[PDB]
């Protein structure tokens, strides 16, 4: 999934320059002007779309141009090259820490999927992977938050750590990693907090947790389909703690991509796995080339 609104705007610029044999440095510009008219359309960062023109067009009017063995073949090779490098280049894999097990953070606001992506993450690591992940339910503030998560845990035969609503989020993380050392667990995920704004309470509880949690991974879950709003949640999250991922949930249905194609331009954070649905397997890894494919009706 993802993405289907920006290949169909874009559709007709590229295929005007895949089905010619000759490329003027005319028609580069003129498919230049459509393709930023579309990324600022689809909601991507206006700066990162500024460099993304300027990138392309001066690698595009080059030994592309001149060599005309197949030169809209090179336009659009620079297309798919420059979209992957925006995106991430090779796939991000998840860390392995040197000492299991290895404890991954989950924080975002309310609503962005983090407890939902908190079971797929540790059914995927299972399943892909094979480890054997526990889950730990440290969003106390809500009510069925620990319900909910429970429940989860009792689709995927995997353990959930609660110590109630009346227990610091501090305390359940450190016991749940402490026992997860005891009985060689591989991963430890924490279902953090959120209100739907961030605020001064939530950075501190985020901060005293990170601090026992001595986490290995923190992955910011958020919303594909709320745009730039979703890549300003990572630069505020990225500066207040250290994010070293990001999950983009609600792919199925983002038809524009602008956080997708922005988030990692502006933090330096990379996307690491891909929402795709409500059910637990609806969770894959994020590869920038398939994207950039996905992107340029290049699809499998
Ligand atoms: N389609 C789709 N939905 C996803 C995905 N990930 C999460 N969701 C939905 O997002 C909502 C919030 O998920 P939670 O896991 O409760 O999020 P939170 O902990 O951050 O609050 C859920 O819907 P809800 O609370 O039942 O209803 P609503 O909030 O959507 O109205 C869930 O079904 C995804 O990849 N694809
Ligand atoms: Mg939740």
């Amino acid at each position: 999934m993802g993405f289907e609104g920006l290949a169909d705007r874009l559709q007709q610029t590229i295929s005007k320059i895949r089905g010619k044999g000759k490329v003027s440095e005319q028609d580069v510009k003129e498919m230049m002007r459509e393709v930023r008219l579309a990324l600022l359309e689809a909601d991507v960062n206006f700066k990162v779309v500024k460099d993304f023109v300027k990138k392309v067009s001066e690698r595009a009017v080059g030994q592309d141009v001149m060599k005309s063995l197949t030169p809209g073949q090179q336009v659009i090779k620079v297309v798919q090259e420059e979209l992957t490098e925006l995106m991430g280049g090779e796939e991000s894999k998840i860390a392995v820490a040197k000492r299991p097990p290895t404890v991954i953070m989950m924080v975002g606001l309310q609503g962005a999927g983090k407890t939902t992506t908190s079971g797929k993450l540790a059914n995927l690591l299972r399943k892909k992977h094979n480890r054997k992940p526990m889950l730990v339910a440290a969003d106390i503030y809500r009510p069925a938050a620990i319900k909910q998560l429970e429940t989860l845990g009792k689709q995927l035969d995997m353990p959930v750590f609660s110590l109630g609503d009346q227990v610091s989020p501090v305390e359940i993380a450190k016991q749940a990693i402490e026992k997860a050392k005891e009985e060689h667990y591989d991963y430890v995920i924490l279902d953090t907090a959120g209100r739907l704004h961030i605020d001064h309470e939530l950075m501190d509880e985020l901060t005293n947790v990170k601090e026992i949690a001595n986490p290995e991974e923190i992955f910011l879950v958020v919303d594909s389909m709320t745009g730039q709003d979703a890549v300003n949640v990572a630069k505020s999250f990225n500066e207040q703690l250290g994010l070293t991922g990001v999950v983009l949930t609600k792919l199925d249905g983002d038809t524009r991509g602008g956080a997708a194609l922005s988030i990692r331009a502006v933090t330096n954070t990379p996307i690491k796995f891909a929402g795709l649905g409500e059910k637990l397997d609806a969770l894959e890894p994020f590869h920038p080339e398939r994207m950039a494919s996905r992107i340029l009706g290049m699809g499998d």
